[PDB]
């Protein structure tokens, strides 16, 4: 159960590549606790399967290096995340972000595109909803529009993840449409859910006006304000916040859509590893210093949520690992994994210091990227990258002739730390995670 | 630390897809043992990453199913397997089978193509040579030619894995060539290594005559016999074997090249999932009933080997998983994964009965195959398959425009059962596995 998993020394020498310093048996036996967790932090790297973890490590930390956050969770396993076909109720082997997010927040499988509803379009409570109910503080942070599938699955029950605001819901989720007797669009259900801390992007959807109810006529922003929400739009005002609770819930909207990626790099191209020079990522100049980082949001949320006595449940999402994977952009993809590692370090530090916190880091599904030989002549999109090792690493995206590269169905890594972390070991299902959290918190 | 990891019931219903029937903490705590291992069984699925495991599971057992052998190992983790560039000594992110086999059997990283030698071309003792020196019984079984990288890494030290017999060694590994005063070709070093039980294919190379030494002019097959080896070439004679030890070593040559694949199916094609109908794998009609299956060989090996009082070390390899992945043949690949699972069940059944046996199942590196959506328009080779679920699963191979799909660098699953199994949890390196075994056996 070491906290240092980096190669021991000279990787070309006997035992120099080893990551293990001694015997884990005692150490591991000592990290196995079935006492209840008081808090739970679930970090989700969108689309971050093992391939994505390995490439970012190879790049940012080197083959023999290790993520001080992502790689430091002692209890590990692999979990399945297949979705269901709506008609047949038969497995659909490659899930989308909505059906998967619904799985751990609800504990029930569903079809691709569904948020908070099973294949019968029946609503099921999310873990955030049950937490809030038991008196725990709740947080939801992401680098994507808050209406996006991952953060949304915790506060909304909609038939199509496309129903962001009143106007998309009216036409695509008419039974959820507010003016039709429904609970409302994702943004509206988010505002109703009223989690203590909610941070991310997606401010543009808040400019839509409600079509029915009490705040009908007022934009969703005005409604948030009318309801007691503190609204912050940058790093400065975020840090300024001193409390967030059911009286003064916090709401951060740091971008119209998704928050900017941290690194810039060209898009992978056909024969790019052969015809184009190896690339070295650089910071993204479009991204402002006023826009908080995932670690910053994670840290602030923990500070505000840790004030609650029953405890808290927080979910953090490094959203754009997925987005840049779809875009066949290695740099944007690696930057987002590094960004997430930071958020995991913040969490682990709190967890270790507090001692009753279960921390879980995993991904909702696998994605396109593969690490291939430098000389690979692949049919898809490729790019050579200069790693920290001073060597070249080639990444391939070859599962779509369309612009967007697709998700994949491979089981992926799930790692945990803290009370009830043993339930993540071995083969499990994405729906088991729901039960693991529900029981760790004794949230029954 | 459970044995049944299949979905609980109706996967369309809340909790119906869970694989956990309770809480693992106590169960796992109980499976954590640092007592010495008396025996070790290392099963290797060549090129069997988590993606390969998921595809074969979805196909053979259904998405909510579980491999009774492969998925029944309680302790799990992910391990790295990058090779080294021979000139620079810097990491080569995608390893080949030779460099990877060498890492776990030797404890040192090396370049691609090297067997039993570091980047300096210096020999290092293998775990089989060390067990043999300690008085333990040694077994080496594989479905590939015995001169192949995986089984060979345990008994040969050659600068190029292409140095099979006398002739190839002369031109490619002249410094190993028997005439130039070298230890010999792979086949000759295997003969000299004298493990108690050696079973696989590769009889073709045994038809070569040594160029120098006591048996020069005599075929390698005759030499084996002159040295006291029991030669068996089919199931009947194999099963006939009563004992195998240092005075009566067992040598089984079941095929000229690789042993035949279990299932038949067509090769994936460009737009195969779209232009062609879903395929259903069938048993291989050319596979002679008299050729042993990996499990039968594993079973017989364990039986002969378990007669040694000091204990034994056995390595089993499901070699064609890799080959069929290279060949872009889903059916052959899945069949070879099902094949290996059967071998794992035999291993586990024994381990559970004996109680001082460490069983480990992993792969040497990742591979090409990806599970993609049914409607995917991939630039590579694809194919639709009818699964146990009666659902369609699409497999994609898009990392090579050559005739062979390539290995990939993603970290992959390693699972263990038995004393010292805890050393497999978390992030580790392929070289740690060497140390885990050496320590488990007290083979200092
Ligand atoms: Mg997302
Ligand atoms: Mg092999
Ligand atoms: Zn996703
Ligand atoms: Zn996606
Ligand atoms: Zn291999
Ligand atoms: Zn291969």
């Amino acid at each position: 159960v070491l906290e240092n998993r980096a190669a021991q020394g000279n990787i070309t020498a006997p035992g120099g590549a080893r990551r293990l310093t001694g015997d884990q048996t005692a150490a591991l036996r000592n990290s196995l606790s079935d006492k209840p967790a008081k808090n739970i932090i679930l970090l989700i790297g969108d689309g971050m399967g093992d391939s994505e973890i390995t490439a970012a490590r190879n790049y940012a930390e080197g083959a023999g290096g290790f993520f001080k956050g992502i790689d430091a969770l002692p209890l590990t396993g692999q979990y399945t995340h297949y979705a269901l076909n709506k008609k047949t109720g038969k497995p659909d082997y490659v899930t989308d972000s909505a059906a998967s997010a619904t799985a751990w927040s609800t504990g029930v499988k569903t079809y691709n595109g569904a948020l908070g509803v099973d294949i019968h379009e029946k609503d099921h409570p999310t873990i955030l909803e049950m937490a809030k109910a038991a008196g725990l503080a709740t947080g939801n942070v992401s680098t994507a529009e808050l209406q996006h599938a991952t953060p949304a699955a915790l506060v909304a029950h909609v038939t199509s993840r496309k129903c962001y605001g009143p106007s998309a819901t009216s036409q695509k989720c008419p039974g959820n449409a507010l003016e039709k007797g429904g609970k409302g669009s994702i943004t509206e259900q988010l505002l109703n859910a009223r989690a203590d801390v909610t941070l991310g992007g997606g401010a543009k959807t808040f400019a839509e006006t409600a079509t029915a109810g009490e705040w009908q006529g007022k934009t969703l922003r005005e409604e948030a304000e009318a309801r007691g929400y503190q609204l912050v739009s940058d790093a400065a005002s975020l840090n300024s916040v001193t409390e967030a609770n059911q009286q003064k819930p916090l709401l951060g909207l740091f971008a119209d859509g998704n928050m900017p990626v941290r690194w810039l790099g060209p898009k992978a191209t056909y024969h790019g590893n052969i015809d184009k020079p190896a690339v070295t990522c650089t910071p993204n100049p479009q991204r402002n210093d006023s826009v908080p980082t995932l670690a910053q949001m994670t840290d602030k949320a923990i500070e505000l949520l840790s004030k609650n006595e029953k405890g808290f449940f927080l979910q953090v999402e490094g959203a754009s690992i997925d987005k840049q994977n779809h875009a066949a952009n290695p740099c944007g993809q690696i930057g987002e994994t590094v960004d997430l590692d930071e958020a995991v370090q913040r969490a682990l530090e709190f967890a270790k210091k507090e001692g009753n916190t279960l921390v879980i880091v995993t991904a909702d599904h696998a994605h396109a990227s593969q690490i291939v030989a430098p000389d690979t002549k692949a049919p898809g999109l490729t790019q050579a990258l200069n790693t920290k090792d001073g060597a070249v690493m080639v990444m391939s995206y070859g599962n779509s002739e369309e612009d967007s590269q697709e998700h994949t169905g491979s089981q992926l890594r799930i790692a945990a730390y803290g009370p009830h972390a043993a339930n993540v070991v071995g083969l499990t299902d994405q729906t088991d995670l729901f039960y693991t959290m529900k029981a760790a918190l004794g949230l029954k």
